[PDB]
């Protein structure tokens, strides 16, 4: 009964320390480990549910499940209903709820034969999915009791694999560790450390299988969470509310699973093309002259720049929707300034409101207060809480009259200051005292059963009361989709208030926030650990469809180094979102405050993402249109690779183009991994030392000196690039070029999609220009997709070929010997000036 492996030994003592006496009379066997694995743990004879009555339907099963002895926790729900749902092919879902009562739910918009199979175990109760294909079994719940109580489930599975990814938001590697590991989703206000819960809460995690298939698994479930990772290798699930709402997605390839996961919570936002530009930000521009001196510095250096920011500085006492009449007197003249020159800004937004002020004195808590869009407490008036501006109320943006209020508030403050996006900052949501100013009250809500792993020990810490009220529930089950509800209503309000496309950044994040909006990796140290950490964290959101996140580069607290943000520069190049940003009492980081040598590689850094815009918007389209990533692992890539599995220090943009960072100080060399192929250096691509890596999949040694980042050309690929400019306003106007990477046998494909770079509903009214790119036998040509207006009259310049083998005696453009070409014998580099249209067919041939 407890001869059970150490390793498969589930905890029956998650929620207390307990003896050997209390263990075994919970039903429960003691045996003290020999040096983490739990003391306390289940027989297989532990009391679960009995599954009863399974039926057939159209598309799926049900069930009654019953528990007949009580847990040690309070209020089990002794009868459950199981609902299977055989959704697609891909995609199976399986509930577990009370049928005598309706629970919280997280508010979601919804040979031939599928690639799982499912069973049931009868008693105890289990969940069998099987991969059809290979018998692999994927879940596995009869594992332990299925624990189902009105602040506690319990829900358990053997994983396939030692290897596993998911469950943000955390500062881990790529692959979480299967060594008694404990990952809370609590969204709390803290800097980035290890074994923290953080920001943002995705209960999702794909799982590799042997040979190189995933499946993910979905908990759609918005309660404090803690998810306990097991050697054997296993996974529990124990949340404090909600019901069981799981989808299993089958794969097999894992970019498939990350699709399939994307079709349920939705496919990411399409950013405006200006927000891929370079982003300049700190605490401390503390007036107009400093902010437009930012801008002067950068243009005078020959840095790009497309947006200006502004942190707490702009506002009037540091509330929104206001701005100061000492150094912001003139705050709608810099604007409309910015906009002249062809650049876009940012400013914060705090979720919290002022309260303090006099009556009539401060229209968004005098129209909130009227409106009723706040988070009230016991007595229905506003929870108070403090932030920067003092005492403040809480907007509840799942008030339907909130999102009303958030949009007036959002057009007017607009009408003001033309603002191009929203940067929305504390919305965790981050209290400076506990609950709020009068505390909070004794209920199972503020004291519940299990109290997750969160830092501080209390679901009160750094936020608002968890028995607070908010029009769909309680705060206890809606924490965790604050930030989330608020990047929906400012999504909705810029839309509303600007007519183009959004531009949101938040902290805060749940799953399905890419559908609204992008992430920044909060308040990182200025470190090489947090340089080397931003590299899986940015591939991790990417996997969570929030394609659009980096950190803040050069690291936001403390002081930078000169080296380190040079190396974070040409990392941070490769961030889907890219954004210097710094604290108040930190010295300056922006490019051009360091030595000329810095400078020239920072310089560098910024001009090859410009040249690379074209090719990242398409990577983006592909994220909005297919739920492909942009920044991806390489076991994303190339699965079947079983040694690209630990590879997170090293990043693909799209299939193609392998960035090699150095993250450590003193290096001018970095040992990165070269899947099987051959990847010709980018550095042999003209923009305004080894030519190409011929791997069998191995360990390579690159030169790294200071001014120089390895980014490697898979061949067989095409890359679109596009002239320079310091804004993108200037960039998308100059000609475009071609890389093209060949294979041995002179093959290469790639494309472009192209439109207006801002207008809605692009892809519904066609407004849009999508080109395929097909080199083979010594000739390029185009493919025309979808020609319109937008994208007609872009100039094809330049043709780059890697790969050729012998100097060729003639190039031709449509049939003409062409103006200009050279060849590099030593680079194997033929080089072609052109004078072609993107949107009109062509021939480029040599021999
Ligand atoms: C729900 O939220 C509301 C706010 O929307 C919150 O109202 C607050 O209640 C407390 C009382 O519990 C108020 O505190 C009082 O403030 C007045 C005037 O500003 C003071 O003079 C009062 O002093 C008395 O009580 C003291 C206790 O420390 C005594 O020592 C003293 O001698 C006085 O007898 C007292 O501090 C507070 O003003 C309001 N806040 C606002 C914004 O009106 C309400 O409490 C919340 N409900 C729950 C159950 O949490
Ligand atoms: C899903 O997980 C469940 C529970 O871990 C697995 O069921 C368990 O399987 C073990 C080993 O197969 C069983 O122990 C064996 O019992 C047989 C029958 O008497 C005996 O001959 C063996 O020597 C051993 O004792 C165990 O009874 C069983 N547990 C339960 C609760 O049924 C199951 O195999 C997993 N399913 C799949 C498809 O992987
Ligand atoms: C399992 O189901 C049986 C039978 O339920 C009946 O048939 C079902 C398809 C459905 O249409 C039900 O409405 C029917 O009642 C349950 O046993 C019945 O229990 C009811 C209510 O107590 C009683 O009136 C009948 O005499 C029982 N019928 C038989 C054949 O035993 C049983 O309770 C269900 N089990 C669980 C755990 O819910
Ligand atoms: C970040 O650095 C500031 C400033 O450091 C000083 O000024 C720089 C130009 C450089 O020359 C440094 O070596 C200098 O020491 C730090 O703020 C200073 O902190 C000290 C000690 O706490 C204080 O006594 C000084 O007055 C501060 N000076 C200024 C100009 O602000 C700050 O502590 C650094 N942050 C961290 C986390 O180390
Ligand atoms: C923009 O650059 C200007 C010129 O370098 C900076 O102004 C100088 O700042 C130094 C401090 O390092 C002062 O000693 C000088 O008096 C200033 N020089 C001039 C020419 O005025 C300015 O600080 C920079 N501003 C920002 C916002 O980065
Ligand atoms: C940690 Si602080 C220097 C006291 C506070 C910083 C700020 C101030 O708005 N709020 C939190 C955000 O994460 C920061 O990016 C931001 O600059
Ligand atoms: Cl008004
Ligand atoms: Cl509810
Ligand atoms: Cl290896």
């Amino acid at each position: 009964q407890c001869d059970v492996p150490p390793n498969s030994r589930f905890d029956c003592a998650p929620d207390k320390a307990i003896t050997q006496e209390q263990c075994e009379a919970r039903g429960c066997c003691y045996i003290p480990a020999k040096q983490g694995q739990p003391w306390c743990f289940f027989p297989p004879s532990y009391p679960s549910y009995k599954l009863e009555n399974l039926s057939s339907s159209e598309m799926g099963y049900t069930a009654t499940l019953t528990r007949t002895t009580p847990t040690f926790f309070p209020k089990d729900i002794l009868t459950l209903r199981l609902d299977v749902m055989m959704e697609t092919e891909n995609r199976l879902h399986f509930t577990i709820k009370d049928p005598a009562n309706r629970r919280y739910e997280v508010p979601l918009e919804t040979a031939p034969s599928p690639l799982y199979s499912v069973e049931f175990s009868e008693e105890p109760f289990g969940v069998i999915v099987h991969r059809q294909l290979d018998g692999r079994v994927l879940l596995n719940t009869t594992v332990a009791p299925l624990f189902f109580a009105d602040q506690f489930l319990q829900l358990s599975t053997s994983l396939p694999s030692q290897y596993i990814t998911g469950l943000a938001e955390h500062l881990s590697p790529l692959m979480l560790s299967t060594s008694w590991t404990r990952i809370t989703l609590w969204n709390r206000d803290l800097a980035p450390t290890p074994g923290a819960n953080l920001y943002g809460s995705h209960p999702f995690y794909l799982a590799l299988e042997d040979g190189g298939s995933a499946h993910g698994v979905f908990l759609l479930n918005s309660n404090a969470m803690d998810v306990v990772l097991q050697p054997s290798p296993a996974l529990s699930w124990r949340s404090t509310g909600g019901i069981l709402d799981v989808y299993i997605f089958l794969g097999p390839e894992p970019k498939s699973v990350v699709q399939q996961y994307l079709d349920v919570v939705g496919y990411p936002f399409m950013p405006p093309y200006w927000g891929l530009g370079f982003h300049l930000c700190r605490w401390g521009y503390s007036s107009t002259a400093i902010t437009r001196q930012v801008v002067e510095n950068m243009t005078r250096a020959h840095f790009p720049l497309d947006v200006q920011w502004n942190d707490l500085d702009y506002m009037d006492s540091r509330r929104d929707f206001t701005f100061n009449k000492d150094g912001f007197r003139d705050f709608p003249a810099m604007v409309q300034e910015l906009h002249q020159g062809g650049r876009r800004y940012m400013m914060i937004v705090d979720p919290a409101i002022s309260s303090s002020g006099p009556a009539g004195s401060y229209r968004p808590y005098d129209e909130g207060l009227r409106r009723g869009v706040f988070i009230t407490n016991e007595t229905g008036q506003p929870l108070i809480g403090k932030v920067w501006p003092g005492s403040t109320a809480f907007p509840d943006f799942t008030n339907p009259t909130a999102l009303a209020w958030w949009e007036d508030m959002v057009a007017e403050f607009h009408d003001q200051v033309p603002f191009d996006g929203m940067w929305i900052d504390m919305n965790e949501p981050s209290n400076f005292i506990r609950g709020s100013e009068d505390g909070c009250p004794n209920n199972e809500l503020e004291n519940p059963p299990y109290v997750p792993g969160v830092v501080g020990g209390t679901l009160q810490a750094a936020t608002i009361c968890a028995s607070s009220h908010q029009f769909l529930s309680t705060h206890y089950n809606l924490h965790n989709l604050y930030g989330l509800t608020e990047a929906i209503a400012s999504h909705r309000a810029l839309v509303k208030a600007r007519g183009t496309r959004p531009f949101v950044i938040s902290r805060s994040t749940f799953a399905g926030h890419g559908r609204y909006a992008g992430h920044w990796t909060g308040d990182v140290w200025s470190s090489w650990e947090q340089l080397a950490s931003s590299v899986p964290e940015i591939l991790q959101f990417n996997l969570l469809g929030v394609p659009l996140v980096g950190a803040d580069v050069c690291g936001f607290l403390g002081n930078t180094s000169e080296e380190l943000c040079v190396r974070w520069t040409q990392l941070g190049a490769f961030y889907p979102f890219m954004r210097n940003h710094n604290s108040l009492l930190s010295l300056p980081q922006e490019p051009y405050s360091f030595s000329e040598p810095a400078q020239q590689a920072m310089r560098k850094a910024l001009t090859l993402r410009y040249a690379l815009l074209p090719h990242l918007y398409t990577l983006f389209h592909q994220a909005h249109v297919a739920g492909e990533t942009v920044a991806r692992p390489l076991f994303l890539e190339f699965p079947k690779d079983s040694s690209t599995w630990t590879v997170d220090h090293q990043l693909l943009w799209g299939e193609a183009l392998l960035i090699t960072p150095v993250l450590q100080a003193g290096k001018a060399e970095v040992t990165g991994y070269f899947p099987l192929g051959t990847w010709y250096d980018l550095q042999t691509v003209p923009i305004e030392r080894e030519p190409a890596i011929h791997s069998e999949g191995q360990w390579v040694t690159l030169p790294a000196p200071l001014d120089t980042i390895n980014v490697h050309l898979r061949a067989g690929y095409i890359i679109p690039l596009q002239g320079p400019g310091l804004t993108t306003t200037e960039s998308r106007q100059q000609p475009m070029a071609l890389a093209v990477a060949l294979t041995k046998g002179g093959e290469a494909r790639g494309e472009l999609f192209w439109d207006d770079g801002e207008s809605l509903e692009v892809l519904e009214r066609g407004a849009y220009t999508q080109v395929i790119f097909l080199a083979r036998n010594n000739t390029i040509v185009n493919e025309l997709v979808r020609v319109t207006s937008e994208g007609a009259g872009l100039q094809l310049q330049k043709v780059t070929v890697l790969g050729v083998a012998t100097a060729p005696q003639q190039v031709l453009s449509n049939g003409v010997p062409v103006s200009n070409f050279t060849y590099s014998p030593d680079t194997k580099v033929l080089d072609i000036c052109v004078s072609l249209l993107m949107g009109e067919q062509f021939l480029v041939s040599w021999c």
